[PDB]
């Protein structure tokens, strides 16, 4: 079997992705940030405290003939920003894309941080690293991914994200339209349950590229590119007046400015972002300072190569028996 949906940016700025997701029998479709970084299907639903729901589309689990509770299951997450959500858990049948898996952990929020509340385009997340993240107690849970991936052509999906514009999450197949020249593989360590990997180098703008090794983990659910602190300051050394604000909570830019390009390695390979893609906008409407999309992951503890970069590439998720991540231009 194969799945293919398409995934839209919730703003202006690409702060996130929505994609469609059917729950239930009949379907209730919600819009779910697919999330290579954590590993719980959770929904806003009909158990969410009411004061903390604001235009998301809810799932009813008594409205679905398949909904089944799982009975004493709760889980609740924290995300490295500092959002967080928890809930009970139902099984039910979810499609993405037209791909379908019965029994999947339906993760039903009760209570969710402020953060995901003032999102209103966003019902929930649909988790994709490994399932060793699951937070469902006491039984730990598949993700969607998981539980489909013996059914699938191929054990792998694909994240191919637009700059200001929709694109396309796979599964089970590689689209070898959409992208050019040669995906480049590369190793993964899943022993923390993500997608962690090495990049091998930088460079910014036209400069010459700095070989070195860069551990970082590949986050469809992360907005911006973090990286160590050497790196982020050699790109925006690039921009003229360019700082790290402490007040605002990261570098900032002059709305004036012409950004640079930044270069990652994959192996011998290279994905270069365009300066574009790292422009945030204004920090408050009207500003004519400009929130930076590379930062420093010092005190995040990781390195996270987050939608910025991810956008700018074709990336392969593959989910074999020895996992790796794959990236090509587009
Ligand atoms: C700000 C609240 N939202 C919705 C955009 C989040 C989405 C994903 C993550 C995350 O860290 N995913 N890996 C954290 C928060």
């Amino acid at each position: 079997s194969t799945g293919s949906a398409t995934t839209t940016p919730i703003d202006s700025l690409d702060d996130a992705y929505i994609t469609p997701v059917q729950i239930g029998t009949p379907a209730q479709t919600l819009n779910l940030d697919f999330d290579t970084g954590s590993s719980d299907l959770w929904v806003f639903s009909s158990e969410t405290t009411a004061s903390e729901v604001d235009g998301q589309t809810i799932y009813t689990p008594s409205k679905s003939t398949t909904a089944k509770l799982l009975s004493g299951a709760t889980w609740s997450i924290s995300y490295g920003d500092g959002s967080s959500s928890s809930g009970d858990v139902y099984t039910d049948t979810v499609s993405v894309g037209g791909l379908t898996v019965t029994g999947q952990a339906v993760e039903s929020a009760k209570k969710v941080s402020s953060s995901f509340t003032e999102d209103s385009t966003i019902d929930g997340l649909l988790g994709l690293a490994f399932s060793t993240l699951n937070t469902v107690s006491p039984t730990q849970q598949k993700t969607f991914f998981d539980n489909a991936k013996a059914s699938l052509d191929s054990p792998v999906f694909t994240a191919d994200l637009g700059y200001h514009a929709p694109g396309t999450y796979n599964f089970g197949f590689i689209d070898t339209t959409a992208y050019t020249g040669s995906i480049t593989y590369t190793a993964v360590s899943t022993k923390q349950g993500f997608w962690e990997w090495t990049s091998t180098g930088y460079a910014v703008g036209s400069g010459t590229f700095k070989s070195t090794s860069i551990d970082g983990i590949a986050d469809t659910g992360t907005t911006l590119l973090y990286l160590p602190a050497t790196v982020v300051s050699a790109y925006w050394a690039q921009v003229s007046g360019a700082k790290s604000s402490s007040s605002v909570g990261g570098y900032v830019f002059p709305c004036s400015a012409t950004l640079p390009s930044f270069t990652f390695g994959v192996g011998s390979a290279r994905i270069v972002i365009p300066g574009d893609y790292i422009d945030f906008g204004p920090i408050s409407t009207g500003s004519s300072s400009c929130f930076g999309g590379i930062q420093s992951s010092a005190g995040i503890g990781i390195n996270i190569f987050g939608d910025v970069a991810l956008k700018a590439a074709f990336v392969v998720f593959n989910g074999a028996t020895t996992p790796t991540l794959g990236f090509a231009s587009k």
